[PDB]
């Protein structure tokens, strides 16, 4: 089991003021550390955060959060669950921000909640290198959704942290899992369910979100939403990242209107996304792209089973490691299905 630490800087907070945290389980003959980002959705206005409030609390507040929590899929400890880095050191980070964890504004007499989900990873490093992260030779920052989306947003940011603080030896590396979205024309269009992007835009002004410094020199003031879309983050980060995503993904189709007898827009509609989701992952060297429909996260127990041109995704970030030490015999690395409907893959998630 991981075991509970609130942030002993208790300004750090969660949208309520209460404070933020991490589950922690050592492994003292270890150099490798994962910090694993959850996610969640997230809120953009008062009364929309005020509804996630009442119904969604453990996402932003620490108050009724438990003691412990266990391990699963790649934070696992046991070999047989975890093939891929069952003896590292293992974190995870409750998603108590609703910001993408990109925010960096406090509660105040004119702010309701708070949104810090940048500062807290930055002091759950900080806290961790007093309890062994200074010794480490990998640091990679992992997450799932928007805590995928997470990863991309802030990878850069903590291996410049890492390096300010003195530490250079640190590898920091990151692996996005379902978090690369397309800011496409959707199959339907039209308060918060009537887009994306436009969600986006407010939540960054309510938040006072942050980006990467790259991307946003390329895209510039009032057009940060742009970097929360990976194929454009993406081109603009210097740390190695390893992209998982669904070729169609349920997240993506939700917000494209597509609910699940399909006639012949619709047939091509899903086709075209595929298509376009494959081709964006074209120059991205690591990668994991199974044509599957689902919602599935690399934190579920089952994680090994899905393959792709016969490989796993443990065996596939095995090859990373052994890349980052040109392709390696039998141990590939990017991995992108091509063919064209969801479940044409035998091996997706049932
Ligand atoms: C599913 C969707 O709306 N995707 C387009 C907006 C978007 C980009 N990155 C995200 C991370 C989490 C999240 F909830 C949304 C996003
Ligand atoms: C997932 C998501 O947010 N997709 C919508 C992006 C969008 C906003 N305005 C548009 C106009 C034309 C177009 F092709 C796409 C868009
Ligand atoms: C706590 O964190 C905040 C936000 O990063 C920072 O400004 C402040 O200096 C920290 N306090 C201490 C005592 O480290």
């Amino acid at each position: 089991d991981l075991r509970l630490h609130l942030l002993l800087n208790t300004s750090v907070t969660c949208n309520d003021g209460s404070p933020a945290g991490y589950y922690l389980k050592e492994s003292r003959g270890s150099r490798r550390w994962l910090l694993f980002l959850e996610g969640g959705w997230y809120c953009f206005n008062r009364e929309n955060c005020d509804s996630r409030y009442d119904t969604m609390r453990r996402l932003m507040s620490s108050r009724d959060w438990p003691r412990t929590r266990t391990g699963t899929g790649i934070l696992s400890s046991q070999p047989e669950e975890n093939p891929y880095w069952w003896n590292a050191n293992m974190v995870f980070i409750p998603y108590c921000s609703s910001d993408v964890w990109s925010g960096a504004s406090s509660k105040s007499e004119k702010n309701e909640y708070a949104f810090m989900g940048a500062l807290i990873i930055q002091e759950v490093v900080r806290e961790l290198l007093g309890r062994g992260l200074s010794g480490a030779k990998v640091l990679l920052l992992a997450g799932s959704s928007a805590g995928g989306t997470g990863v991309l947003l802030n990878v850069d940011r903590v291996a410049e942290q890492l390096e300010k603080l003195g530490y250079p030896a640190i590898q920091v590396r990151g692996l996005a899992d379902s978090g690369w979205f397309l800011d496409n024309k959707q199959y339907r269009h039209t308060d918060t369910i009537t887009a994306p992007t436009e969600a986006i835009r407010r939540g960054i002004r309510y938040w006072n979100g942050v980006v990467p410094e790259r991307c946003r020199r390329q895209f510039q003031e009032g057009e940060e939403w742009n970097c929360f879309f990976g194929y454009k983050v993406y081109p603009t980060l210097r740390s190695p990242v390893f992209v998982v995503q669904w070729l169609f993904d349920e997240a993506q189709l939700t917000v494209d209107n597509v609910h699940l007898p399909v006639q012949e827009g619709l047939r091509l509609y899903i086709q075209n996304l595929g298509r376009e989701l494959r081709h964006t992952l074209k120059d991205v060297p690591a990668s994991f792209a199974p044509a599957c429909l689902s919602h599935e996260i690399i934190i579920r127990s089952h994680w090994t089973d899905v393959q792709v041109k016969g490989t796993s995704l443990p065996r596939a970030l095995h090859c990373w490691d052994r890349s980052l030490h040109t392709p390696l015999k039998g141990c590939p690395v990017h991995l992108v299905d091509s063919c064209p409907w969801p479940h044409c893959n035998p091996s997706c998630p049932t």
